[PDB]
């Protein structure tokens, strides 16, 4: 079902130690801010404003249509569903499943 | 015991009434305070509003205090609201909001 106030993001699969990029986009922001929260649902970025304090996480892009952040040196603990929320009326959310894999053989 | 550890108290209200959520911190380390609901949805990040709910107003937002109110309270409002201070590491304080029914 199409909805312009519904942002979209994408799953990401990375090897432990790698870098992940969580990208969220929205076509009609209704003058509401984008937010990225982690698997424990802790706020990572509210707009361009950093929240949870973690040196590996950095703001890549923040426009009213896009909120994108990166996580360098990815760890098993980073695994899970990250939610991108747009606080329009009513709220819409999009999830990005981050999967962390170890090294084989 | 920590200066940067926020605190708030529980609020018991009668359905239809108003509940005020008040959180404070002694030393904010220049870190934002944020209220989230029982579903963990951001309600207010600093003075910036998040979830859209006509009933929720900002009572006051300073670097040591963040208070919001929820008018015309309902059962769907019951739960643990969390007040977070995004210092390093993060600190939280749960506020259990209990909504009471009316006898008879």
């Amino acid at each position: 079902s199409q909805d312009d106030s519904q942002p979209w993001t994408s799953d990401e699969t990375v090897v432990a130690g790698g870098t992940v990029v969580l990208k969220c986009q929205v076509k009609d922001h209704e003058d509401s801010s984008l937010q990225w929260s982690n698997p424990a649902q802790q706020t990572l970025y509210f707009g361009e404003k950093r929240a949870l304090r973690d040196n590996r996480i950095q703001l890549v892009t923040s426009t009213p249509h896009e909120l994108s952040i990166s996580i360098s040196n990815v760890a098993l603990a980073d695994e899970g569903e990250y939610t991108c929320s747009i606080f329009t009326m009513p709220v819409r959310t999009a999830k990005s499943l981050v999967t962390v894999l170890g090294i084989p053989q």
